[PDB]
């Protein structure tokens, strides 16, 4: 019978952190809450200063812990948009009250793009154990044997992008819901396989037309992941219908046109999600001469996971998300 | 027990539109707010192509909606600034996590001057039956029944724009009000009478003289209406005490003066609601060598209503509004 609320940092509206404490004395970290993997790390006092993220970062030094335990084993995790790598370690993690001894990475090599451009140091994956690299006990399975929490669930509530500081980021509820950031009730939809929090989805709409995901596909919800994404086939026809011009990585309207861009709609579970231009695009302007950044992007995810669309940070700010390990199932519901 | 809460998009600081769902499944429209009128409508899917406006907005398509009733009564809505016509439908509508059986318009007549300007798809009437065309039950009076809410009222938070932010364009809060969007305690000043959202002022005063409504004046509470207005006469003697001078179509001041400008106070229910010139300027730059326009307009709006002042959105992004249908009055507070 508890709960525990992290309050989470809003930055830019494309990352979202909250402080965990690792080791005795506690050395605080940035880290963003994720879905879309399994293990936990922070940059390492070992890491060479050669690269520039680390001296950027927090670093976890394991000479200053009383209550750290050496382990060594190599790791390397591969996200979509870049990679770490380092070794294991073993240490007591505080997150929102629980305390839980974890098995973690220090990471000694952290590529400058992109960690340069993160805010938070490290990430904690929420994902299970079947992704987990290293095999390594993911912290939610930890935090579950416990049997301390009221549910075995974790709720996720990302907030718009505030000028002031009075308005929280965002907010992770492990071992429950908070009924003071979403409206309405919750829509569950079964995951199609346990060990990934990944649901089926019956279609994809933009305008008056279902001109994707005709038939059925996949969709990831990841709380790691900035945007919406899709894969490149999927995205260069979303984005044909939305007049975006491809650039690098992202896409782009006229930031005059923005506000006149379609809803898109995502069926899950019997129920339409519809986002409107205001929750996809980042309008900066309304200049004809200015060119503004679409919270959607291609992303081409390998197998077993992918192919796959991945729901991220631009779709739960509008959905607040509920991950349920117990019933093996994702609910959301209007966020407020 | 129940409060529900509708997040809304600011345009340019003059428009203000939130989402509703209409029907089964629920279609997603663009809404104004509005408790100036109090009928809903939203365009049709009937409405002819050859006005523009239903070329670039949503339609209901009442076809592919199981919950829809059919009513071909006509209705013409007639707004300060533009006129829609139509017929009346029935059908389920969704205002963020409450759903409630409405009567509103489906609109085939939609004029290029001023739709084409609209972001928004369609108008929510939050205004009394005594004022709704065709005697059509408003929609929080049928919230009302339901017997679901708080309180009897609901309250208006508009917020200001900002370039460099994905910021919360604003909220409506049906069945209360939300703290973290102003400060301090309500004070409440009655209407004249049920009916319309109008209360008595007993006076605006330009920095130190009371120059204006002297003898007392009535003030329209207007969610649906962009700017604070008065009669011609009025404003022209406002404008003239500011050192503003009609350009061609607006009421203009060197944009490096708009900071020199005076309060302006509004005295209602024996409290003075002031604005300063940032209020109530818009300073697209702060040049010596620019004009800028005021966000204060003529508007001679006729009997019975008029001829009144009316506080739009102008005033409501300085005060946190709350409307409240159970004891007949409007309450300010400050917003933040
Ligand atoms: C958290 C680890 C993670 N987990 C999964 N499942 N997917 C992704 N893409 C990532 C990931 C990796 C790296 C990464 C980020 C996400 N994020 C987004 C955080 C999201 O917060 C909720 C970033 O902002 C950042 C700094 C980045 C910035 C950038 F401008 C372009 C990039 F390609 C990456 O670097
Ligand atoms: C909501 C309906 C409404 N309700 C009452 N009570 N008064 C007015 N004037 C209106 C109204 C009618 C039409 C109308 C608008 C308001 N608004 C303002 C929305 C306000 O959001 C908070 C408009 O922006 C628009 C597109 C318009 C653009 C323009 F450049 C000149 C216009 F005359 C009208 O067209």
């Amino acid at each position: 019978n508890t709960t525990s609320s992290v309050i989470l940092t809003n930055y830019m509206d494309t990352q979202y952190y909250g402080e965990i404490g690792i080791g005795t004395p506690p050395q605080t970290f940035k880290v963003v809450f994720d879905t879309g993997s399994s293990n936990v790390w922070v940059p390492s006092s070992k890491c060479s200063r050669l690269y520039t993220a680390c001296v950027y970062h927090k670093l976890f030094d394991a000479s200053d812990s009383s209550s750290y335990k050496h382990n060594g084993t190599e790791l390397t995790l591969r996200y979509s948009t870049g990679t770490v790598s380092g070794f294991l370690s073993q240490d007591i993690i505080t997150v929102g009250g629980i305390t839980v001894t974890q098995m973690f990475g220090e990471v000694t090599e952290m590529p400058a793009l992109p960690f340069m451009l993160a805010e938070f140091d490290g990430v904690v994956g929420m994902g299970f154990i079947e992704q987990a690299i290293g095999r390594v006990t993911p912290i939610f399975d930890n935090i579950i044997s416990q049997g301390v929490l009221k549910e075995d669930v974790f709720s996720f509530y990302y907030n718009r992008d505030s000028e002031n500081s009075q308005s929280l980021g965002g907010q992770i509820v492990l071992g429950g819901s908070d009924p003071q950031h979403y409206e309405g009730n919750f829509h569950y939809i079964n995951l199609i396989k346990t060990g990934v929090w990944q649901i089926q989805m019956k279609g994809v709409s933009v305008g008056s037309s279902t001109l994707l995901c005709e038939d059925g596909c996949l969709a990831l919800v990841d709380t790691g992941a900035s945007y919406i994404s899709g894969s490149t086939s999927s995205i260069e026809k979303l984005m044909e219908a939305l007049g975006a011009k491809k650039r690098l990585f992202d896409y782009v309207v006229k930031c005059n046109e923005g506000p006149t861009l379609p809803d898109i709609s995502f069926h899950l579970g019997g129920k339409e999600y519809t986002l409107t231009s205001a929750d996809y695009v980042f309008q900066e302007s309304y200049s004809s001469k200015k060119l503004c950044t679409l919270a959607i992007h291609a992303m081409d995810i390998p197998p077993p996971t992918g192919p796959t669309w991945a729901l991220g940070a631009t779709f739960i700010r509008k959905f607040y998300t509920e991950f349920d390990r117990r019933n093996n199932r994702i609910g959301f519901a209007l966020a407020r």
